[PDB]
């Protein structure tokens, strides 16, 4: 499923953004993000994002660990 | 519609380059190296939307190879 491009999409957010950033901020770095993973994810991240944006942003403002983050999401099953 | 686009390139791709009476063991061979030949940035959705999709694409692949309408049929698209 999305579970791989959950964690690399995460992990990209968590290395490269703040520890407090705003909602706002976690919006425009999320759909800016999928640009910088490996090229074959590209689109597959596309989708995932489309798909989890509303809970990805109202989990991100509290947490950006890679691996809790897509467990709560249920991207991770 | 999420894999909408990605159903038309992958059945696309096996309209073009496999023969209108292949068995579904050939089928099944080509679709699981088809997201390979795709656009690198298509790789990993491909895979997805193939595990996904696969038994039913195996069953209609071999009464019918047009990509919008397979996509359609089995519910990628649209």
């Amino acid at each position: 499923g999305f579970c791989e491009v959950c964690e690399k999409l995460v992990g990209y957010l968590d290395r490269n953004l703040e520890k407090n950033s705003t909602k706002q901020e976690i919006l425009a770095a999320l759909e800016k993000g999928c640009s910088f993973l490996p090229d074959p994810y590209q689109k597959q991240c596309d989708q995932f994002v489309a798909e989890y944006e509303p809970v990805l942003i109202e989990i991100l403002v509290e947490v950006m660990d890679p691996s809790f983050v897509c467990l709560k999401i249920g991207a991770c099953p």
